[PDB]
């Protein structure tokens, strides 16, 4: 037991519909500012959702966690049919030409599988409903981790006290994780 030194928790308060964006924005300042040994955690307390659309029309909206659910939509020239299981993304089969039966599986949170030809697609998205505007990090706080994280675009400061970021422990980041869950 040596790097013993814990990192805690602490709650961001970002831009409500950005939250995505906050974290991807706070890991590239931590990687800039060379601060990424202070953090071991950066979530989105929101739960991960494939949207499907067929010709520009949402027709599904799933949660990518599960015990493995194919859809098929028809599009513009025949069907599409996704396969969400472990997590991932991906295509079965699709018309004629349609390159997209061969893109590797989509995880996160703004990736996409597009079926130029039969004008269908699977999105990854946030559903910020239970606990809009926030992100959560795990962290040895210190002044110039505070500093950056106000920096960062589209990032408003962690919660504080007398500007001291108030850490969470580690039960209540796993109830608002149950919440986000469930």
């Amino acid at each position: 037991q040596v790097q013993e030194l814990e990192k805690k928790w602490y709650a961001l308060q970002v831009e409500p519909g950005k939250e995505n964006e906050a974290k991807e924005n706070l890991l590239k300042v931590l990687e800039l500012e060379g601060l990424k040994d202070l953090v071991d955690e950066v979530i989105v307390p929101a739960e991960e959702k494939v949207v499907i659309r067929a010709q520009g029309k949402e027709k599904y909206r799933l949660s990518l966690k599960g015990n493995a659910r194919d859809i098929s939509v028809l599009g513009k020239k025949g069907v599409t049919t996704f396969r969400i299981e472990n997590g991932e993304v991906k295509v079965v089969e699709s018309v004629e030409g349609d390159t997209c039966v061969n893109a590797p599986p989509i995880s996160k949170p703004g990736q996409k599988i597009t079926c130029k030809e039969n004008k269908t697609e699977a999105k990854i998205v946030l559903d910020n409903k239970i606990f809009p505007g926030y992100i959560l990090i795990k962290a040895h706080m210190n002044d110039k981790l505070l500093m950056a994280i106000e920096k960062t675009p589209h990032v408003f400061r962690p919660v504080m006290v007398g500007g001291k970021p108030v850490p969470l422990k580690e039960e209540e980041v796993q109830n608002i994780l149950n919440q986000i869950k469930r």
